[PDB]
């Protein structure tokens, strides 16, 4: 067991291992915090993220358990890993918090802006999003705020997942899952990536919504009006009425809102910024389109190991998801 120590930042004690030092603020909210920090066991800046009470309340403890069993598997150049785990606890009986680090690779619109640049991050995107999809997990958080990037335009996705330059989730949000109009697939993250890839090729957020009912509205004026035959794919009684009620809006041509743009980029996102999530593309899908020709590797687009989500269905009292995150945190054996 390392030497720890503690401080206070922001109102917020931590308590480190002294290997994790110059811990700086970068983003805090009500379900934890992170801190920048240097790592002097290595020479690199690492990110630690605490969370708020982890063991407080079943949501916090099985949300806890949750992100710890998933970051542990993810293992992929394009999606976060975890390079350590710890509690200051010595037993089990003790055991109050949980701390998670990974390696400080930091969008915020890589140097230069051009459609190579748009290209590669986006292919990167769907290269993660295709592994993070092969585990039968959904995002439903993408946005700017949950990429890393570095000066090499490398990218990462995370979640920081702690309801935290400001960036609302329902602009990036598809609206089969923002309204609950139906039940939803993985393509609901697609949709947020064409609403990433539009911005990075126009300068501004496509659909900067100030509620669901305005972010709606924003939408069916690019996309047009659900037709009959998505409408009544659109299994909700009250959402259904409430699109019928609305004034008919045509679908707009993407190669004159988007003009000036690779007309294959214009191709890429027409096919996914669609309603009907029957039609919309896949990560797998996308990843072999022409736009990416000058990346695509269907030799090394990898997919995730199995990853046992049995735990999902089990009703648990806080001390017995507080016993298998420990399970976890004794268990963690770090990179090479
Ligand atoms: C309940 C819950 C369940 C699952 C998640 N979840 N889901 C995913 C997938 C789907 C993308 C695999 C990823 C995560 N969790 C995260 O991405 N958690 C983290 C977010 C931001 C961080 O640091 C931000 C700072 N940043 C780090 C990179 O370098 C630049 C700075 C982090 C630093 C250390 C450790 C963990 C971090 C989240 C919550």
């Amino acid at each position: 067991r390392p030497t720890f120590y503690r401080q206070e930042l922001n109102k917020t004690i931590w308590e480190v291992p002294e290997r994790y030092q110059n811990l700086s603020p970068v983003g805090s909210g009500a379900y934890g915090s992170v801190c920048a920090a240097f790592d002097t066991k290595t020479g690199l800046r690492v990110a630690v993220k605490k969370l708020s009470r982890p063991f407080q309340s079943i949501i916090h403890a099985k949300r806890t358990y949750r992100e710890l069993r998933l970051l542990k598997h993810m293992k992929h150049e394009n999606v976060i890993g975890l390079l350590d785990v710890f509690t200051p606890a010595r037993s089990l009986e003790e055991f109050n918090d949980v701390y998670l680090v990974t390696h400080l690779m930091g969008n915020n619109i890589c140097q230069k802006l051009t459609d190579d640049h748009v290209q590669f991050l986006i292919y990167q995107i769907l290269r993660g999003l295709k592994y993070i999809h092969s585990a039968d997990i959904i995002h439903r958080d993408l946005k700017p705020s949950n990429l890393a990037v570095n000066e090499d335009c490398e990218l990462k996705i995370l979640d920081f997942g702690l309801a935290r330059g400001y960036v609302a989730t329902r602009w990036y949000r598809a609206p089969e899952i923002m309204l609950n109009w139906m039940h939803y697939n993985q393509t609901v993250d697609i949709w947020s990536v064409g609403c990433i890839m539009a911005e990075l090729l126009t300068g501004r957020t496509l659909f900067p919504g100030t509620d669901h009912i305005d972010q709606l509205k924003l939408i069916l004026r690019l996309v047009g009006t659900p037709g009959a035959e998505l409408l009544k794919k659109i299994s909700s009684e009250s959402a259904r009425n409430y699109i019928q009620s609305l004034t008919q809006m045509p679908k707009m041509n993407f190669a004159n809102v988007f003009i000036g743009a690779n007309p294959l980029a214009v191709d890429l996102l027409e096919k996914m910024l669609v309603l009907d999530s029957d039609k919309r593309i896949t990560a797998a899908q996308a990843l072999a389109h022409a736009y990416f020709a000058q990346y695509h590797d269907p030799d090394d687009e990898p997919v995730a190991d199995p990853y046992d989500q049995s735990f999902e269905s089990r009703d648990l009292l806080i001390d017995e998801w507080k016993s298998l995150t420990y399970d976890e945190v004794i268990s963690f054996v770090p990179p090479p």
